[PDB]
């Protein structure tokens, strides 16, 4: 952190954030959600880190070269150490680079590595070649160095996503899926595992090894997994919680906003809330049945008069104020709603539905406030506008996770957030074989869209293709976009640090400080 002339720092630095539900784990190979990957900033670091306002920083590297954007070098701080103090050294992030892309670990972001085009990830992920062909090397033990397929000039902002984080090869060996729990683990970050209570709170204390722990002042930070947003309001205005997850309570947020106006932090987030379609199940791999879903539903509805929380209304996947996005904003989208309602009912009609044999199906959320208000009234719309029956089913998250890998649902509530400013951080995840592709939308045209933006060798061509993938998702129908997310939250007056500058959110509590109150 970097503590201001003058302010008084409080006697005790401790810190108690909601993180709205429990963590899939705590293993970076093994986890793909924004809950996840809040504790694993502060636990395990990679390459490069975000800094206060979210620009890509020296992590374990101090500093980096590339070559024709193919051949990347990082040179790693010599003090770098894991917190049993032994150095972190370029063989751990081949180690655990190889670990991510091994289909035995099957990891939900094996899939970043083609992101990152690294080399011979393909053969790789389809068990063609061993996951020590992977184009990454130790050229010494402060040298890291990667190989791509073919020039990707963003790569070095993909490094600060936790699947690219180091991990202990020696706890991992020694305790298998117990590597994490707290008398085992082993981390790199500014914080350590302290305790680790499922559905209670997760504890981190500062890491004495952490190369920068002379500019760390939070000592520990406690992480819940409240899913109620109006409880985590709650906890936050008895003074249990300093900074509330950033999901905000229908029932209480217009309040809030009146209540306490310098609390309520609200700022840009490249995120996107939409309703997954499972494309491979039948009646959903209709395009007739996926469009009518996508037109009836209304978002002016929505965003402004059962949410109203300064969200915009969505027509796209990728947020049009992703860096480098320049989408086309299709027709339905400037229509008035009964004009998207007839085309809905009519759609519907052809695909074979009536009165007496209805649309019926299920939309799964994971267990919040907001998410069951939500599908409670899209349920209602649909209902209104289509005539289509929902049958509305909660899981907690990591079930719902797991639910929506295992593709045979059928319409689930999502929202996917930038790993790292570009398009393809959201485009990739529908690619044909994509470990995030949950929709299970499989488009050769898509594909073949996506493939072309790292042939051309201009920014412009890449923008155009860009908006054409957008396009082709939209054609397909593939999911129902409904709103842009804003980054609200609550933080208490007294915690400095958070800026909200970072359109990603990567917070890191050793960039945070307690103001004396």
């Amino acid at each position: 952190a970097d503590v201001p002339a003058g302010v008084q720092l409080a006697d005790k630095q401790t810190l108690v954030r909601n993180n709205g539900s429990e963590v899939q784990s705590l293993d970076p190979h093994k986890i793909e959600g924004v809950p996840e990957s809040n504790v694993s900033r502060d636990l395990f670091e990679g390459l490069l880190i975000s800094d206060v306002e979210g620009h890509p920083s020296p992590g374990v590297a101090e500093k980096w070269e590339n070559k024709d954007f193919k051949v990347w070098t990082f040179h790693l701080r010599e003090n770098a150490k894991w917190s049993d103090g032994t150095p972190v050294t370029a063989h751990d992030f081949v180690y655990s680079w190889q670990r991510l892309a091994d289909p035995n670990t099957a990891s939900p972001y094996a899939s970043y590595l083609q992101y990152g085009h690294i080399a011979n990830i393909d053969d790789i992920i389809a068990g063609k070649k061993p996951a020590t062909d992977l184009g990454v090397k130790a050229l010494d033990d402060h040298t890291f160095e990667v190989t791509l397929s073919e020039p990707v000039p963003y790569f070095y902002k993909l490094l600060v996503h936790p699947s690219v984080s180091p991990v202990p090869k020696s706890a991992v060996e020694k305790f298998g899926d117990k590597w994490t729990q707290p008398a085992n683990i082993v981390t790199n970050g500014a914080y350590k595992l302290k305790n680790w209570v499922v559905n209670e709170r997760i504890v981190l204390e500062r890491n004495p090894q952490y190369w920068d722990n002379a500019k760390t002042v939070i000592n520990q930070v406690t992480y819940l997994p409240i899913s109620s947003e109006v409880t985590d309001v709650n906890r936050y205005r008895s003074g249990e919680i300093d900074m509330t997850y950033n999901n905000m309570p229908i029932e209480l947020f217009q309040k809030l906003k009146k209540e306490i106006p310098n609390e309520v932090r609200v700022d840009p987030y490249l995120c996107t809330y939409y309703y997954e379609i499972n494309n491979q199940k039948a009646p959903f791999n209709d395009v007739r049945v996926r469009t009518a879903l996508k037109l009836a539903l209304d978002r002016d509805i929505i965003v402004n008069k059962v949410k109203n929380q300064g969200d915009l209304p969505a027509y796209s996947y990728t947020p049009p104020y992703t860096d480098g996005a320049k989408l086309v904003e299709p027709e339905w989208f400037k229509w008035s709603q009964q004009k998207r309602n007839e085309e809905a009912k009519k759609l519907l009609a052809e695909a074979g539905f009536t009165a007496d044999k209805p649309l019926t199906f299920d939309l799964l959320y994971n267990t919040s406030d907001l998410h069951k208000k939500l599908a409670i009234a899209v349920a209602s719309i649909w209902k209104k506008n289509l005539g289509v029956n929902v049958n509305l089913e909660n899981q907690e998250w990591k079930t719902f996770l797991d639910t929506r890998h295992q593709g045979t649902f059928d319409v689930a509530r999502a929202g996917w957030c930038a790993d790292y400013n570009e398009p393809t951080s959201f485009l990739n995840t529908m690619l044909s074989d994509s470990s995030n592709n949950t929709a299970h939308y499989k488009s050769p045209a898509f594909d073949k869209l996506i493939a072309d933006t790292l042939k051309v060798a201009d920014d412009t061509q890449r923008s155009e293709l860009y908006a054409k993938a957008e396009q082709q998702l939209d054609k397909d129908s593939a999911i129902v976009p409904v709103y842009y997310y804003v980054n609200a939250r609550l933080v208490k007056p007294w915690v400095g640090g958070y800026t909200g500058k970072d359109p990603l959110d990567n917070i890191y509590v050793k960039n945070l400080y307690i103001i004396k109150h």
